[PDB]
DNA sequence: CTAGGGTCCTAGGACCC
DNA sequence: GGTCCTAGGACCC
């Protein structure tokens, strides 16, 4: 009853694409991210930049202090999506059991594969080698009996490498595995787990499920399961997008409704264009807006609405502006749509 | 000195029986 | 007791 799961994961995806398409960027620190004047953050960075401490989600101002010579690139999302479509077509050569998680990564369920003598290790190697050919980007991979171990595994031999976890190896791997390494355990959850003396899966194994359920809800059942290598989530190839959003951080805050309305006027065609690619008649389940204020508090307001409509987004943003603002400056404006259920 | 694309979970009151 | 509506938050890429 044991499954073979591969998690395939592109190395420094956006940056690797920019380096292939401009070899001059190979050995200098580079990053995709908005400028400091735009109040941007790092999307990702190459290994020369990471050597200085540059990380995804880091404010560009902090990145540049760590790495004064950092080259900042705007990002070319159609180039990234083209690489994505190609690696996914490569995955299909081995199995239809493909669950994309993002542009640059996917789960593959190769249990019923008879490629490469049924070896998931060699299938993962072949996909990585085929990706390096054909695209001149490198990938890493993880091979495990369940999703989350495969995903942790793909990080352990990166870049351009892989790691395999057999069922016989699962207990020793789990024993000292930090909880923070479990997908879905973030900074807040790890800090809370740490505050009750839980750091590793070995720690959680010695815990009562009932306590975890009280203390954490359904997440605590996930914690109890993962700490034991239990992860029955199937590789699902039939997931569909449920929302589409378009939002903008300004280079400095706005304090007048006229400015907000102007922002909306430029955002709305972008929202309409992306919605129409997937829903030509613009028919939707809800639409709404987002403001992010001075104190970084965020409010959304969204309602049932049959079809993308600019004026109603303006009107509801005006309400949000007047009501839930309380005189602060505004750093971000966003528009949002919730897609119909089929 | 804090993006923009998203997913999933929670929870109170409305609404229904 | 269910289920829908809405707002917010943690989290991932
Ligand atoms: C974590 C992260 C990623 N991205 C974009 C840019 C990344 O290149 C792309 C894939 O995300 P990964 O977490 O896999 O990071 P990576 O750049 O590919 N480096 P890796 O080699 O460690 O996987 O997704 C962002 O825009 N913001 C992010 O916070
Ligand atoms: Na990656």
């Amino acid at each position: 009853g044991s499954r073979k799961i591969i998690h395939v994961d592109m190395d420094c995806f956006f940056a690797a694409v920019e380096m292939r398409d401009n070899p001059a960027l190979r050995d200098i620190p580079i990053a995709i991210g908005g400028s400091r004047e735009r109040r941007g953050v790092i999307s990702t960075a190459n290994y020369p930049a990471r050597k200085f401490g540059v990380r995804s989600a880091m404010p560009t101002g902090m990145a540049l202090k760590l790495c004064p010579h950092l080259t900042l690139l705007p990002g070319r999302f159609d180039a990234y999506k083209e690489a994505s479509n190609h690696i996914r077509e490569i995955f299909s050569r081995y199995t239809s059991r493909i669950e994309p998680l993002s542009l640059d990564e996917a789960y593959l369920d190769v249990t019923d594969s008879v490629h490469c003598h049924g070896s998931a290790t060699l299938i993962a190697q072949e996909i990585r080698q085929t990706i390096f050919n054909e695209l001149q980007l490198t990938a890493s991979a993880g091979v495990a009996p369940v999703k989350f171990l495969a995903k942790i595994a793909s990080d352990m031999n990166k870049p351009n490498g892989q790691f395999v976890i057999t069922p016989a190896e699962v207990p020793a791997f789990l024993q000292t595995l930090p909880l923070a390494k479990i997908p879905g355990v973030g900074k807040v959850s790890a800090a809370k787990l740490e505050a009750m003396g839980l750091r590793t899966c070995g720690d959680v194994q010695k815990c009562d499920l009932v306590m975890l359920l009280k203390r954490f809800g359904k997440f605590g059942r996930i914690l109890w399961e993962r700490s034991q290598g239990i992860d029955e989530r199937d590789v699902n190839s039939e997931r569909l997008r449920k929302s589409v959003g378009v939002e903008r951080t300004m280079a400095e805050d706005i304090h007048h409704w006229s400015e907000c309305e102007a922002i909306i006027e430029r955002l709305y065609p972008e929202l309409e264009r992306r919605l129409a690619k997937v829903k030509p008649d613009l028919l939707i389940a809800r639409q709404g807006v987002k403001l992010k204020f001075d104190d970084f508090q965020q409010t959304t307001q969204e309602h049932v609405w049959p079809r993308l409509n600019k004026a109603d987004l303006i009107a509801t943003a005006r309400k949000t502006w007047d009501e839930r603002r309380g005189g602060r400056g505004v750093r971000l404006v966003g528009l949002h749509v919730t897609l119909l259920d089929p």
